[PDB]
């Protein structure tokens, strides 16, 4: 059995990164009251961090209320981020990364303010439902006092088991969704994730673009199932480029067909998302989420696409705007509904709190 | 066999679904007719509907199935199909309805909502896996949508799969274990509590459903004295035990009085009002836990999906939930039921029939 199993709380950076996607995840956004200013987000952080490093290790919360939920803590994560109005609240703004500010519009935007923004995200990743709705409740209970919720944002992947440790696994849509990424354990990966550059206090963080996209399975359905895989360049069942046979073959994008056009369209997904550099790769570490029917049957699912890099501006804006600009044919089906973006600070220690160095 | 790769039967005396150990999640998809419905369209839709979960249920997509990379992985699916009162009407077979399928009476504790009661047409999808969950719901819903409007989807979840040993009860989000009296499936007790052997002939082999979703008032909860909270129930937290023994599974002593000369297990604790005293009139509780969103000052909006599954809705669910009511249940404190429905579930098939074929052939 699984429900034993931990994630190390403390390290050079926060869990929730680099850790194997778990089966389940709340992206929790949350603004400010008016009067929580520096002294109070700190005093809401070592609340937090404590919370966090007890309950990651399947032991009660401080003032726990349901102390029974918190063994198996089956892999549970949290990982802390502020938003650009927690450098305003906290009279930290010569701390703010440049790149950290909400992202330009694209065309495709049809962005709602209800699942955008927020000052502080708390991102819990678990293996089970109970023990993150538990995590959850303790979260809010002592986030309470300083801040209201924006917006909380569920998703899920495969339950644990089933399927193994580091295969692909697929997206609403059917599609294979993850083959290219980053891989923790190598010098790109570190190169692509954690900051070294700006703000002292962020070196070994990252930053989060998190934007939650509608996925129109009814105009999906109707589609041409030939092109749905030209839209992206895979095939649905292989996940192989177009121009391969196996999921991780390269894509050749310089192959044409026997009349002479690309085999990879010029406004495929994946030929406007790709870039020659791995260490300028975003690492994408994407949720599904279903909520729901309206009467005559119409699906309410997307994707909660969470993308991690050292610097916004150089790794996600640019891949943004070509996806945008190139006219990429996947967003005939696809639809952002809302974007935020967090800095998310290094680890901490036994005695340390997340945030100190930029709070303390 | 991985947890992905493993299959629960669909065909059999019974529908799957009810003594399938329950599984990591669950969607109830309660469906209301539309007005040309009628018997002949309700026989094309069971037919449709029991081909779509023959072949998902084992892995293979269904029939014109949009997405068929989503069906492998079947993940111990099961679905169970239920008719509703509404059903019989539209059907032409008001002498075949049951006398006892009807809406739940008024209780004093009642706080229910249109959008969570009712439904002519129940599809109980469960699964270890959310992913594959998902994709049976929109198959689904893919065939289901000429004929009927969605009134309710109600999701729920329970310990993922391989969290727990099998078996092992499980907590709920008021942090009790929850199930630890209960029909054990494979028993005599069980088949004479849940399956139906009088009524209508159709029916025999199949079983009723109360689904109640029950809204848990955590804020109440939490500031409840830790003591109190036992007391109301009649159990330990951590052990599960009876507050007159000491292991999950001893038997409460009803009998037993403390230093003061008051009942151990208090006149008006859970247990003690919900409990009857012959195994054959119990109901099979197969509960799944809710948890959706947050008011902006923190409020949860969590509770149990209360499934009850009983041969004879006046003989085993209205009398005990009668109990809890005028006996005044502590626990009703911080429990409220917003939204209820009742099922005949049929019996099940074998490879050649369809679900509901012996009312609807
Ligand atoms: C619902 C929305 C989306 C869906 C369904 C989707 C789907 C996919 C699929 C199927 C692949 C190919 C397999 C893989 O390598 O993962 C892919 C690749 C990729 N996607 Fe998306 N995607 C979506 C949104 C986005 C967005 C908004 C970005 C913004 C930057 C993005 C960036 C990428 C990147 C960088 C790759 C790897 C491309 C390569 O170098 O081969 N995706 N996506
Ligand atoms: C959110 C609402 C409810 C909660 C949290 C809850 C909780 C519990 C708990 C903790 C137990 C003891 C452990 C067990 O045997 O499972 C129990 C037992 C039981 N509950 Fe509930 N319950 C709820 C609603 C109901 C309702 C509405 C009924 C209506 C019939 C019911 C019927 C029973 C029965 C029959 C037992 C077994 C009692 C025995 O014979 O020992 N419960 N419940």
């Amino acid at each position: 059995t699984t429900g034993t199993a931990t994630e190390p709380f403390h390290g050079p950076h926060q869990a929730g990164i680099a850790t194997p996607p778990q089966a389940h995840a709340v992206f929790l956004g949350l603004d400010l009251r008016k009067g929580t200013g520096r002294k109070e987000l700190g005093r809401l952080m070592r609340l937090l961090t404590d919370d966090a490093r007890r309950l990651t290790q399947g032991r009660p919360a401080l003032a726990d209320p349901e102390p029974d939920l918190a063994p198996l803590p089956s892999r549970l994560t949290f990982t802390f981020g502020f938003g650009p109005g927690l450098f305003k609240a906290a009279g930290l703004e010569k701390q703010r990364p440049e790149g950290l500010r909400p992202l330009p519009p694209f065309k495709v935007d049809r962005l709602e303010d209800r699942w955008s923004g927020g000052d502080l995200l708390v991102q819990i990743c678990c293996d089970d439902p109970i023990t993150l709705a538990h995590a959850l409740r303790m979260t809010v209970k002592d986030a309470r006092a300083f801040t209201r919720v924006r917006w909380v944002q569920r998703g899920f992947r495969r339950s644990p088991g089933v399927q193994s440790s580091g295969a692909t696994q697929r997206n609403l849509m059917g599609q294979l969704d993850g083959t290219v990424n980053p891989v923790p354990g190598t010098a790109d990966f570190d190169q692509a994730v954690w900051v070294q550059d700006g703000p002292e206090w962020l070196r070994g963080g990252t930053t989060l673009v998190l934007r939650r996209i509608r996925m129109e399975l009814e105009k999906w359905d109707e589609a041409d199932p030939a092109g749905k895989e030209f839209a992206v360049g895979r095939r649905l069942t292989s996940g192989a480029p177009l121009t391969g046979r196996h999921e991780h073959d390269g894509p050749d994008f310089d192959a044409v067909d026997s009349a002479g056009f690309p085999v990879i369209a010029e406004n495929a997904h994946i030929r406007l998302a790709h870039v020659d550099s791995p260490r300028l790769r975003m690492l994408r570490r994407p949720y599904n989420y279903d909520e729901g029917l309206t009467a005559d049957g119409r699906s309410d699912a997307g994707l909660l696409f969470a993308a991690y890099q050292a610097d916004i501006d150089r790794q996600f804006i640019p891949v943004q705007r070509r996806l945008d600009e190139g006219g990429d044919l996947l967003n005939l089906w696809t639809t952002p509904i809302g974007s935020a973006v967090f800095a998310i600070p290094p680890g901490c220690d036994e005695n340390g709190w997340i945030g100190q160095g930029l709070l303390g």
